Parts: C-alpha cells; sequence; structure tokens
C-alpha cells in the first residue's frame, strides 16, 4: 500500500505525445524533461504493465533507462522515466552525421550496450526483444536499452516466451526461433544483429532475405556478411553472437570486456 516510487500524478504535466502510447511530460518540481508511458483504462495489458514498472524498479544501471516513478492507483497508469532526447538508436543512426558519429562512436555505443546485457546477465534478467528501436540515445551518444522488454528468470536460464507471440524473425535467434525459448544468450545473438544495425548505420538486416528462408538459412551456416569499413574484430564477435549452439556464443561479460578494450584501443588512436 505505501511505495517508495508511487509518486502523485499532480507533479506531471504532459507536453507531447511520442509514440505507442508514450509521452514527453515535465516533472514541475524538478522542472525535469521526462518520458511517460500508460495505457488505456479498457486493456488486459494491465497486468503486464505492473509487472514491468515492479521490475523496473529493481534495475539499476547507466545503460538502462532509469525508473523515476509510477502512478500505479488508478487508471490512466503510469511509467515515468527519464527522457531519452534523440529517440531511438534506429532511427538515429540512419538520420545522424556519420562524420560525428563515425567508427569510435559505434564502438562506445556498442561498449555501453554491452554494458547494460552483461548487467542483466548478472541480475539473471533477459530482454525479450533487443534491437537498435529499442535503444533510446541521449546528449554525447549516450546509449540506454529500453526496459519494458525484460523478463526476469525466476528459474533456471529459460524463459518461454506466451504461445502463439510475434518475434522479429531477424533478430530473433534459432532456438527462439524454433522452441520459444530465450536464454541471454538468445540476447547474445540479438546483440550480435544489433551490432549489424550499428555498423550499417541501420539498415534493415539479412537486407532483401524473405523471411520465410532466414531460419532455414542460418541453419546451413548462412550468416550477415561482414558490413563495409566494420572492423573484422567486430565482425568476429558478431559471428561469435551467431553461433549455432547457445552454449559456443559468449557471454555479455566477454563481449562487454572485449568492446571496453577495443575502445580504449581507438581512444588512443
Ligand atoms: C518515441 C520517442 N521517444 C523519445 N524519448 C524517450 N525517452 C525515454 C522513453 C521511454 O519510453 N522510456 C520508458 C522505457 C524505456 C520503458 C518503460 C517506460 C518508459 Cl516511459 S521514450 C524521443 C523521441 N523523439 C524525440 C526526438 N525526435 C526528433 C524530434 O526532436 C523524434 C523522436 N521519440
Amino acid at each position: 500500500n505505501y511505495d517508495k516510487w508511487e509518486m502523485e500524478r499532480t507533479d506531471i504535466t504532459m507536453k507531447h505525445k511520442l509514440g505507442g502510447e508514450v509521452y514527453e511530460g515535465v516533472w514541475k518540481k524538478y522542472s525535469l524533461t521526462v518520458a511517460v508511458k500508460t495505457l488505456k483504462e479498457d486493456t488486459m495489458e494491465v497486468e503486464e504493465f505492473l509487472k514491468e514498472a515492479a521490475v523496473m524498479k529493481e534495475i539499476k544501471h547507466p545503460n538502462l533507462v532509469q525508473l523515476l516513478g509510477v502512478c500505479t492507483r488508478e487508471p490512466p497508469f503510469y511509467i515515468i522515466t527519464e527522457f531519452m532526447t534523440y529517440g531511438n538508436l534506429l532511427d538515429y543512426l540512419r538520420e545522424c552525421n556519420r562524420q560525428e558519429v563515425n567508427a569510435v562512436v559505434l564502438l562506445y555505443m556498442a561498449t555501453q550496450i554491452s554494458s547494460a546485457m552483461e548487467y542483466l546477465e548478472k541480475k539473471n534478467f533477459i530482454h525479450r526483444d533487443l534491437a537498435a528501436r529499442n535503444c533510446l540515445v541521449g546528449e554525447n551518444h549516450l546509449v540506454k536499452v529500453a526496459d519494458f522488454g525484460l523478463s526476469r528468470l525466476m528459474t533456471g536460464d529459460t524463459y518461454t516466451a506466451h504461445a502463439g507471440a510475434k518475434f522479429p524473425i531477424k533478430w530473433t535467434a534459432p532456438e527462439s526461433l524454433a522452441y520459444n525459448k530465450f536464454s541471454i544468450k538468445s540476447d547474445v545473438w540479438a546483440f550480435g544483429v544489433l551490432l549489424w544495425e550499428i555498423a550499417t548505420y541501420g539498415m534493415s538486416p539479412y537486407p532483401g532475405i524473405d523471411l520465410s528462408q532466414v531460419y532455414e538459412l542460418l541453419e546451413k551456416d548462412y550468416r550477415m556478411e561482414r558490413p563495409e569499413g566494420c572492423p573484422e574484430k567486430v565482425y568476429e564477435l558478431m559471428r561469435a553472437c551467431w553461433q549455432w549452439n547457445p552454449s559456443d556464443r559468449p557471454s555479455f561479460a566477454e563481449i562487454h570486456q572485449a568492446f571496453e578494450t577495443m575502445f580504449q584501443e581507438s581512444s588512443i588512436s
């Protein structure tokens, strides 16, 4: 009945809708621009809305979108987070000045994301839809993973998604496609694809390839080619993420350490 995260809905003024349902609003007390997720008072997604709120309370990491407060006493239910200025990483990359957002910057963004994912790995969470679209950007190439796609692993290492669930085939690991099973390893695969998105400045993965065939191509060892101007080390990491066997994919700890060193090395140059 008492929750520290619960804030008065009074202290929030809405400014502008951003999608969906998400708004740019203002926490008036702190004169702070915030992001506010909400829902229609006629929805069955109330339970999962609240579950994700609860999850986000447990989450604390620089490269994970920070929860600020909630309004879960009566409709409309709010989840308030910090406001990421530039929106998602996909559109950012597509619209960016590539002279500004160059190689070392891409390395930096990958490093940040892998930090967030290592954190989740440690905390027994998995992200159900890890992609550039669900990474948000702030000033100085700050990247944060959107935490609404998070699921906690209560037992074991494998989250089974609800029966008949749609999933982004090109981002989805083959064991997830075949069995609806998501491990942190599945997220490692997805992160590989995200690396591809970053390197290509937001190209659609497996471009031109009919979705129906995708799985079958992966089974027969087809992987996306190294993007133009992508360092061979990075591509090697991408292929490592796309190992057929989940057990052969690296951990996000390994991945993050790799990108950390690579980034420092590029920073020297
Ligand atoms: C859709 C959108 N989001 C933006 N920023 C966001 N920051 C934080 C957000 C958020 O969703 N947090 C969150 C999470 C992660 C989980 C549960 C609950 C919540 Cl509340 S959404 C900015 C933006 N644009 C501004 C930049 N554009 C050019 C025009 O200047 C157009 C697009 N568009």
